[PDB]
């Protein structure tokens, strides 16, 4: 079905948000396997994991438009250097993401592209329930403190 | 069943006791759920809920005895800003909550209403069960120290 | 993550509306209980229950949104004094209610807080359930007599 | 399997008139749902199902015979405005409905066309059952009268 | 509930169009059946069904707004003479569905009626799955070949 | 119970059809399944065994009115020399069997053998199926070619 | 573990020849769900899953050996515009990698690491097995025609 040239190029834009972030997550957890923080590393393996999910819906989706989905261009990646930056980076990014998906939003709702919003907004809402996540874990190791905050995340 | 005016006005004292209760540990619920400290959420929410049990009870009591339940007047909440004042809060309602109960108990003792003295009991005992909660969760915080509390009360 | 602050004060305002509703139906629900008329007594309690459940996706969101959920503030309760008063008194509230839902709505489409806007949806969806409930209630009222509407709703 | 020319046009009636029955009834059990009797409502949309199950066999029979089933002339629908006149509606089109499959089944017997007029024996003996009820319902709202029998109706 | 007398209208518009669809795919589901070709026969037999599970829904909302539900008018039916016309029938009046479900949206919007709006949005979602099967069955005939696309929907 | 000869003599007329078409087919299925096409000889088997049951129905009416059932003379079976001619023997076998059927039905209801034409009805309604599918089959082979048509045939 | 730096840049070689498999097989993949070739779909799928999980591996090696995965620098993806030139692309790409591995499992030998070249290996059977998969594939095309190998991926 013909879709909107300005939704593929939205949905695309998404799309590229998925990958660097299915990337960073992915290496994110696995640096805090490798450092003994496995609660850490199991939780942002999941996070990686509804991105993907997120990326396989927006290239369906704009295969079904007739559009092309762009898997070869990969934004920069956010890797921190410990705990606390690595949070902020995935913090950082999702800020980008949920900017990206309301703008999306706006143009599916001007040409009346309601099931292309419909998905978007589930997304959004995956996307601001992994915001409070972050936002959470930082203001934690506020309360407990790093140490207590990291030792909470080995096992 | 006609009951003494003096009772029924008892009932609608305590009962406005809980309905200030039930408001203030469900939102101490949700402010320690939004913090990521699950485990005094759950927990504040279970408090909430018996809150909720005990004011139904009397509601229906008060009907019996046809009054009027007044569920319009709600005292003010006290509300914390971290966790200690929190729980001292709680505390300070709930130790308002017991002394209101005991006049009640005396009045229903006054007129032969045992059955609502037998309730107000039971209630009173509730009570008294959460301020042991809240009196030995402030122990803790200084027996283990703030950090060490918060971070057994995350998951 | 920060929210505008006008969603807030529409979230503040549904949750005014909501626990209104929460203490009209419960005591509307233990008043038909009373009366022997278990059937409306049971309907309007789960009545009571819904709106518990959608204050507490308020409260949520509001916290979430960086905003202080006010439980403090208790508006006017219509009480009516017989089947057909609690009936229109409930009515009459929902329909204040789905105004007030319509124009938060509009509010959070126009500051682009689409997850916001999704969740009072639903909460609308709900709300309109119950007026559609409480209109035919009133007309059933009509078209088999009241003797007859308050028999079928003693057991 | 060529059919008798006029044996289809009499199948193509019998379905007009079945495809009238399956909206009239519809939308009898709606209006039922919506005013509260549901028990009507229910056996209403069982009448629908049945005529939507005979057009069914219908069309099957008319495709087999290589006739043109017409699914596209639609007859007039007879709507009631309460409860009593729905009834005398659905009877008076299932009096036509009679009628009309009486003489298909005389010229299905006088061509030796016996499985078709076997179809329409079948749906003869729903459209009697369906006449029974409907003259039965009548009849028990002059015996209990209509406040009672709709009350009857409601659950 | 008093709806708006427009938003009624555009129910009753997309009510039309299911009506059409509920006829024209059961058609060509007993078409394709007659033909030996079952596969077809059985998803098109679904694609009738969702649509009349579409049409109660309109039905249903049409009637809680105090607006009356038009089941009498028909439009005309697309039928094709063969598989590959049947589904470009099919294609033709999808795309004129989907059309007509965004302005009945875009209406429902701009009066606040937001469940109407959810509703037609579900509908689309359905239409546009629908479009993406039908577009998908064309192209196979094209890659595979008439006669082996015919063969793989035999059985 | 002494029947009508003439309804005995129809009888046996409809029971030498039936012992024809027993061969004819039983020979079709296993020339089939020599051939390969094991789908082809299994459906082929399942009609003669169709045409086995009808046969002991017939012979059990013929002696319940006390006539002799003539399993002696067979007549002409129609092979053919591949798939499509062993479809269309089959079909003029049926063509006449049901013509035959028709012309002792009318003789049964002379007579007032009411239970004789009801037993002929419900093996004129198998006849009819059997039409339906070799009409289909031939037209499959038309629509996919026969290759494929074979090709589905094998398993 | 400090790993040889050679080693760990061969192990990025590999990783990043794996990320470009896992977006164009993923891409690939839902390619063909749109056509409507649902089997070669799934397939591809399971390609794309499978050189995820080596990925993994191979990024968790490489932090285990003290280096730096890198997740940021993605090849050119080869994405073909039929069937044919799919698979074709497919295993130009294995072709390429294979080549490479067998260099970094020369290297690991040579420097006695000699678990980073048992995982490599593990690898490279996994990759001959998709060589294999796609060898056979495209001699299918040529054996059994285009047609009939689309038709045969359909479903
Ligand atoms: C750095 C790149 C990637 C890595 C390391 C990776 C890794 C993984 C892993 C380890 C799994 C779990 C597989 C299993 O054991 O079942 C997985 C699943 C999956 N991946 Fe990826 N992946 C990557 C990129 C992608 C991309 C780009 C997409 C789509 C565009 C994608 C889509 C999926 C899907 C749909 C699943 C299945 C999730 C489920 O339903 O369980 N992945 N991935
Ligand atoms: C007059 C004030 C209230 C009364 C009498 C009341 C009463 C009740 C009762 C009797 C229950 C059932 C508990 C059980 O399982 O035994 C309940 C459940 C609940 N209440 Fe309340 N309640 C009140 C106010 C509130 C408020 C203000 C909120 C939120 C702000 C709330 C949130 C809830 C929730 C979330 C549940 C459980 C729902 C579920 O289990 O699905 N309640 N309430
Ligand atoms: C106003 C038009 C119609 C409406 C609103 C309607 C509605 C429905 C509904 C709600 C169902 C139940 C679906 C389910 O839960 O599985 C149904 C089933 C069905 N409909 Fe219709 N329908 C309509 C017209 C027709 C027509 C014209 C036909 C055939 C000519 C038809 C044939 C059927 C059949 C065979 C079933 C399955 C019944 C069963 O075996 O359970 N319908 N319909
Ligand atoms: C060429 C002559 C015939 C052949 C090759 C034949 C073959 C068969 C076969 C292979 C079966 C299946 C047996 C089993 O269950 O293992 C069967 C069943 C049967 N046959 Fe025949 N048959 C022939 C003629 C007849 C005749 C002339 C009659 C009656 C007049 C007859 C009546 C039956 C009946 C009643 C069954 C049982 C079917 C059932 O109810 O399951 N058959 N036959
Ligand atoms: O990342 C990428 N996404 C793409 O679509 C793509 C390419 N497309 C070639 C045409 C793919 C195509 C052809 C016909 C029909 C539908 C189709 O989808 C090439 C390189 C990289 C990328
Ligand atoms: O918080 C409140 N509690 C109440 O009872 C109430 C009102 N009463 C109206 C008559 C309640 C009533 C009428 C008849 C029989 C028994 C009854 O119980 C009005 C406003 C607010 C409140
Ligand atoms: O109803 C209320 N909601 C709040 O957030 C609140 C207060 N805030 C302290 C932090 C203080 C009092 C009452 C309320
Ligand atoms: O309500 C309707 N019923 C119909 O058959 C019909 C139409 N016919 C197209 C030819 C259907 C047909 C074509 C080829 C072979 C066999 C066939 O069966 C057109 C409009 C409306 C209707
Ligand atoms: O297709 C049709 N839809 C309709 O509503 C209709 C008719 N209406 C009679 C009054 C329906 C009605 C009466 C009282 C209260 C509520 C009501 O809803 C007449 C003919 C055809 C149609
Ligand atoms: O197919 C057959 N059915 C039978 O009943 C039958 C036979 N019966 C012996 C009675 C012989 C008989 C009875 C009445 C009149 C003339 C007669 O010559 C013998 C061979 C074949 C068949
Ligand atoms: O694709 C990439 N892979 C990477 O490692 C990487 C970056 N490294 C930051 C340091 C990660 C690190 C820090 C301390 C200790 C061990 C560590 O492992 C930065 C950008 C992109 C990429
Ligand atoms: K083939």
């Amino acid at each position: 079905m013909k879709g909107d040239k300005k939704v593929i190029q939205h949905l695309n834009k998404i799309l590229g948000n998925e990958l660097i972030a299915i990337n960073q997550y992915f290496l994110h957890s696995r640096m805090w396997n490798d450092w003994g923080l496995k609660r850490l590393g199991a939780h942002e393996y999941h996070e990686s994991i509804d991105e993907m999910k997120h990326a396989d819906k927006l290239i369906e989706r704009i295969l079904f438009l007739e559009g092309l989905p762009n898997l070869q261009d990969l934004g920069k990646l956010l890797i921190g250097e410990n705990t606390q930056e690595m949070l902020q980076c995935d913090l950082n990014l999702e800020l980008k993401a949920t900017k990206d998906l309301r703008e999306a939003i706006v143009h599916c709702e001007q040409v009346h592209d309601y099931v292309s919003r419909d998905l978007l907004k589930d997304i959004l809402e995956s996307e601001e329930e992994h915001i409070d996540y972050l936002e959470t874990q930082l203001g934690l190791i506020q309360k407990v403190g790093l140490e207590n905050y990291l030792q909470s995340h080995m096992h």
